[PDB]
């Protein structure tokens, strides 16, 4: 039905945000080995910061600022957990 | 440099992201709203048991299938603060 059909929409949303987030850990490994590299720090609240910026001001929405402002967190730290171990 | 521009691609992979996060709340502000006029519960430990189990099948890495459940549920949680309130 109607419910079955946007349950398949948001699955393929889903596996697409999946692949972001992969693209995403891919990403932060290899500017991981750099900063280890060039003794750079990995911990950047400044870098954190400005993303939450161009974030919340392009929302567009239904989420409210705050939850993006959360998710993104979230997405931050568990790519520490990468940035600190494995990395490119 | 190099970070320069790994960072830049951070960058549009979390614009990205941030678009397919708000598709992904419009289309369960839709659900959420259809399971109102139908009497149905908002709240489904079983669906979210099904989203996680293929998209820790299909996780491809860096990141571990546990910080991808994580996340996802990280989503699903925001989800509901809407299923609840704001829907279509």
């Amino acid at each position: 039905e109607r419910i079955q059909a946007l349950r398949k929409e948001v699955d393929r949303v889903n596996r697409e945000i999946l692949r972001l987030l992969s693209e995403r850990g891919r990403l932060v490994q290899e500017i991981g080995r750099l900063q280890t590299e060039l003794g750079l720090p990995h911990y950047d609240p400044k870098r954190e910061e400005e993303m939450l910026a161009y974030l919340t001001a392009e929302n567009p929405g239904p989420f409210p600022d705050e939850t993006i402002r959360k998710l993104f967190k979230e997405i931050f730290k568990a790519s520490l957990d990468l940035e600190e171990r494995q990395d490119q």
